[PDB]
């Protein structure tokens, strides 16, 4: 199958894991359609302003690819500005955020793998 | 840990899997680091003319998140224009390439998941 990001209807998540201002999620694939395997395949898109909150994963992994604008990435206790092109990597265990601090949207894909 | 794309040298690679052209691949992650579930987290780029061949997966599953340009993604028998934004979705037992039929560079993550 071949799904258009540009028309999935994303969802409009305010202060999500805690962050600022309002985000947006849209699903791309299904869990079950990565057979189990990845519970999350999204791209976020972070108005200026907006971040992700500081949230733990454990029992899994996961990855920011940069697709679009700044920001900045917290991992490993540390802030790390990004921008398109950086992957982010947090590994089981760790605890990260993610936060615009640019003018335009930064867009990002994110994809959880399990174990 | 952040890895910056940029700073990524890639492997060019002619009539990759016995398409046309040359490509680059440039290797994100390694299959250790995603605790070998993922074998493969690549951005490729595909001159125009440039193709990845024929092939078949099995075992496991391959995600295409299109990043730049346009071109025509084949799956189950049927050619499908896609362009930036689109996912492209491989699943066992099935056969897929890709060919940048623009006239700009075409690019796209891709990652297999196993099993
Ligand atoms: O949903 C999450 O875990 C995220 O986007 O970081
Ligand atoms: O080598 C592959 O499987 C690919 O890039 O589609
Ligand atoms: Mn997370
Ligand atoms: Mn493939």
């Amino acid at each position: 199958m071949v799904v258009r990001s540009s028309e999935i209807t994303p969802e409009r998540i305010s202060n999500m894991r805690g962050g600022k201002g309002e985000v947006e999620m849209a699903h791309l694939l299904s869990k079950e359609a990565m057979h189990n395997k990845a519970r999350l395949f999204a791209r976020m898109k972070l108005p200026p302003g907006s971040s992700v909150g500081l949230h733990k994963h454990e029992g899994e992994f996961e990855i920011y690819y940069i697709l679009l604008g700044e920001g900045v990435f917290h991992d490993n206790g540390k802030d790390v500005p990004i921008k398109a092109g950086d992957v982010c990597f947090t590994d089981s265990g760790e605890s990260h955020s993610i936060e615009n601090t640019g003018n335009t949207d930064l867009e990002f894909l994110a994809v959880i793998i399990l174990l």
